[PDB]
């Protein structure tokens, strides 16, 4: 997958996890502070991305992922 493709398919998960408008969810945003995340949508969000990505994030790396940009890096890093 191409990063464009990553990015794409890591917003759509956010979108519907943190139930923000796909335009809220550029680049750089974090999911606390610029969309919002609380509790309940952080575990959704990283379970989307699993789900969405056939991937595992351990729960040290997810305490890592800030923004829509870790999460892109992280995924584009680990499927190649």
């Amino acid at each position: 997958m191409t990063e464009q493709e990553i990015f794409e398919k890591v917003k759509a998960v956010i979108a519907d996890k943190l139930q923000v408008e796909p335009e809220k969810v550029t680049l750089e945003a974090r999911f606390i502070e610029d969309l919002g995340a609380d509790s309940l949508d952080t575990v959704e969000l990283i379970m989307g991305l699993e789900d969405e990505f056939g991937l595992e994030i351990s729960d040290e790396e997810a305490e890592k992922i800030r923004t829509v940009k870790d999460a892109v890096e992280y995924i584009k890093a680990k499927l190649g």
